[PDB]
């Protein structure tokens, strides 16, 4: 997250750090078995860890728990990142409390003007390279459809959103990626891609969550 605010720790109960070694990507808690994360993300050996701060230091709420299986999206292409979504099952259920709890899936579709939470560990730079240890969060708003599709022609699927700035400053980044943009306590997006980060007329692009909700919600009734 480029220009955002430290969280606070287990101020965002459903956060999720993914780590294979180290950690690679966000996630989000969706139930107690149950995360959700970006496609790009997809890689074998992932350990989920939930209630986490500082992701270099046991600091006492968190649990480490293993994946039992992968679920990219049928439809993922790689090459245009559309459909970035994937469902990640954990081998044990996850104790949940006040610092590890899920997040409500969208009932309906956020609009341009929403005001939404993302977070993440991401790069805090948009030149250099400076990884934090803490969770960092950002207060962004949804941007319109034709904003989006203006800043990057012919890329915007009816599958993603902007969310940002255009001005620059504020974005998330690199180590952020699948993460979650929530808004009135409803994961409408992942974080999936953009330009850089934090660059004038280049916001955040964002899986939008609203249209996968059957997908998810079948997938998990049946895995
Ligand atoms: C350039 O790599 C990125 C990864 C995640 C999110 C974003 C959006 N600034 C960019
Ligand atoms: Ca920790």
């Amino acid at each position: 997250i480029v220009g955002g605010y430290t969280c606070g720790a287990n101020t965002v109960p459903y956060q999720v750090s993914l780590n294979s070694g180290y950690h690679f990507c966000g996630g989000s808690l969706i139930n107690s078995q149950w995360v959700v994360s970006a496609a790009h993300c997809y890689k074998s050996g992932i350990q989920v860890r939930l209630g986490e701060d500082n992701i270099n230091v046991v600091e006492g709420n968190e649990q480490f728990i293993s994946a039992s299986k992968s679920i990219v999206h049928p439809s993922y292409n790689s090459n245009t990142l559309n459909n970035d979504i994937m469902l990640i099952k954990l081998k044990s259920a996850a104790s949940l409390n006040s610092r590890v709890a899920s997040i409500s899936l969208p009932t309906s579709c956020a609009s341009a003007g929403t005001q939404c939470l993302i977070s993440g560990w991401g790069n805090t730079k948009s030149s250099g390279t400076s990884y934090p240890d803490v969770l960092k969060c950002l207060k962004a708003p949804i941007l319109s459809d034709s904003s989006c599709k203006s800043a990057y022609p012919g890329q915007i699927t009816s599958n993603m959103f902007c969310a940002g700035y255009l001005e620059g400053g504020k974005d998330s980044c690199q180590g952020d990626s699948g993460g979650p943009v929530v808004c009135s306590g409803k994961l409408q997006g992942i974080v999936s891609w953009g330009s850089g980060c934090a660059q004038k007329n280049k916001p955040g692009v964002y899986t939008k969550v609203c249209n996968y909700v059957s997908w998810i919600k079948q997938t998990i009734a049946s895995n």
